[PDB]
């Protein structure tokens, strides 16, 4: 399934001309946050969902050629409806769900029925993907924080940037304030934005 999925993802990447540099920077951020997240929520460890999050990071832009406006929905549409060797139906559905929910306003009432995957296990993975795709939205122009610390108590999350980073990257700060507002509309989610001390 590992190599089958790699083939499938590569076929999608080639067909849709996905920007691979952008997929890779998103995955890298996603993996760095995932490591920090996992240690703090060990009861939620789910390696199959971790794998699907990885493919969501790789494939989240597949819908870009349909439109940049609503891209998350268009990428999810393609991922839900294309034949995806190596993804069974519920994995396919969950993959599409991660992508559908990775930006703009979230509705928990649009959550799919899945026997295999409970929302306590995948909701935080949506939160990871939302942050990682957001941090990278300036693409090649992204200035990657030298450090990013994620502190969680369930779905109340604190992201701590390097000292001076937010002031220096103002569009990042504005994007993150918008995300906090989005989380203020989602039950159980709260996002706090912090800065390291000068030390």
């Amino acid at each position: 399934h590992q190599d089958i999925r790699q083939r499938t993802a590569k076929s999608l990447a080639d067909h849709y001309n996905i920007d691979r540099e952008q997929a890779r920077r998103v995955l890298e951020t996603t993996e760095q946050l995932y490591t920090q997240w996992l240690a703090q929520n060990t009861k939620l460890v789910q390696p199959q969902l971790e794998a699907l999050l990885k493919w969501a990071a790789m494939l989240h832009e597949v819908g870009l050629s349909i439109n940049h406006s609503g891209m998350h929905r268009h990428s999810a549409y393609i991922l839900q409806n294309t034949n995806l060797p190596g993804f069974n139906q519920e994995q396919q559905t969950l993959l599409a769900t991660l992508v559908r929910m990775h930006r703009k306003a979230i509705k928990l009432d649009e959550l799919p029925r899945l026997n295999l995957f409970k929302k306590k296990y995948y909701l935080p993975l949506i939160q990871l993907l939302r942050l990682s795709t957001l941090l990278n939205n300036q693409r090649q122009s992204t200035t990657t924080p030298e450090s990013l610390r994620l502190i969680t108590d369930d779905s109340h999350w604190t992201l701590r940037f390097p000292h001076g980073y937010l002031t220096q990257n103002s569009l990042v700060q504005l994007d993150f304030e918008r995300e906090q507002a989005y989380w203020d509309d989602v039950v159980g989610w709260k996002l706090v934005i912090e800065e390291e001390e000068p030390d």
